[PDB]
């Protein structure tokens, strides 16, 4: 609807199927979503993990070169500046195939990448074979009047990863994801706890339907600091649009003790 | 009912109102609960935080001496050995009033204390004025064929505290608590995440009804590793009895990185 009074940030999340190894089709879908999100007044569009090439880790490692990653990356920058919308996407990192990670990047509405992050917690043996884990804490930056951060898929399942962002000041954590296997407890149990336990909002954007030998769950969601969904999708494809309204665990937490007990 | 085949551990949780500064009445209630739990075949009874004296931090600090704490502690050991049931209780620690913490202790069915723990995360200014925070990680010990640990009330709200126990091998974490103010997200959102994110079972035993200027929530619950309640109470007093049946976050977690990012 109209932008509500008492809200200054309209976000969108793209939930859709990708086609393995078909970046032209996949980036056309993000372009379409970016257009529609912008026409609904969204200032940022969040897209799923590895959407550009599909969620196919071993094939990305075997058959997707750095040049082809770089090409898709340029095309996404163009979509951001071509549709006038901040964009969060996830592709492989920019190094060679056996040296790169899974990444998430944020570009502004002009087409300039402001933040990049490499997924620290890789999920399972195919992902661990195809990609190098990140070694750096999540970035936090001012955008749209709040502190944004990025994390990718399995990361958000570790309370330590979300705490790491929130400890650096994150207020909205944007998470591209690719979750299959009807794992309802990630969005239904963990996500809401991550928001409550840090007093933050998290946006989680998944694939949905059949892709690369799996069937993705959908279940894309924005969860606010009380742990309730501000908006959510089911299994069907969709563009979720949500307006963000304008115990102190972060201070109380005895970090000194808890850093040595992990 | 009868002990089910495929279960070798029957636990009980006491949810009730305590009377401030009346340990004779309060310990009679734990004694009754310990009898009834034992007659239902439970091997352990979990009781709420500071039940013995009621949840009245400033009055405990002002008016409850170490001798009176020690007296209640002896009486609880006697209940364990008098009713033939392992008992988890929470009283003030044994030092002087301005030196002691909030503690939880486990005694076996014979009347011998096997573990003690001092609450690390104190909740709010009255608790922080009345008690000294603990400095030690939660204990873990074999009992009844699994690894047990202890945490108290606000502790379990920090994913770091539960991780600390689970990292030392805890499989069942027993938590006396005192939660008021209709804070439904502790048992409804955090508790289930703590179980899922560590692949453990947690038992949480609260006060209920009016006590010491507050009205306690009840909501006592046992949550297993999939995050579902094995059993739960509402607001009314009760003795919850439950039989425990007989992603690898604990291994995958990059602790080295996450210890420096907190």
């Amino acid at each position: 609807g109209l932008v509500p009074r008492g809200s200054h940030m309209r976000i969108a999340l793209m939930q859709h199927t990708a086609r393995p190894l078909d970046p032209q089709h996949n980036l056309d879908l993000i372009d379409d979503a970016a257009a529609r999100a912008s026409e609904q007044g969204a200032q940022l569009l969040l897209t799923p993990e590895l959407f550009g090439f599909g969620y196919v880790p071993s094939q990305i490692c075997a058959q997707v070169s750095a040049e082809q990653v770089d090409a898709a990356r340029s095309r996404l920058r163009g979509i951001a500046r071509d549709r006038g919308i901040a964009l969060v996407w996830s592709l492989p990192g920019p190094e060679g195939p056996e040296q790169r990670g899974i990444t998430a990047e944020l570009a502004d509405e002009h087409g300039e990448v402001l933040a990049s992050y490499q997924k620290v917690q890789l999920y399972g043996p195919e992902e661990k074979a195809a990609f190098v884990p990140g070694e750096q804490p999540p970035p936090v930056l001012s955008w749209g009047g709040r502190q944004l951060s990025l994390l990718v898929a399995y990361d958000v399942e570790f309370p330590e990863m979300v705490r790491a962002a929130a400890a650096r000041g994150a207020q909205l954590v944007l998470v591209p994801t690719a979750l299959a296997g009807d794992e309802t407890s990630v969005p239904g149990i963990l996500l809401p706890a991550r928001a409550v336990e840090n007093g933050i909002t998290l946006a989680y954007a998944n694939h949905c339907g059949p892709e690369g030998g799996l069937v993705f769950d959908g279940g894309s969601v924005v969860v606010g600091p009380a742990g309730q969904p501000l908006g959510e999708l089911g299994v069907e494809p969709g563009l979720l649009v949500v307006d963000l309204p304008d115990a102190d665990y972060l201070q109380d937490r005895r970090a000194e003790l808890h850093r040595n007990w992990l």
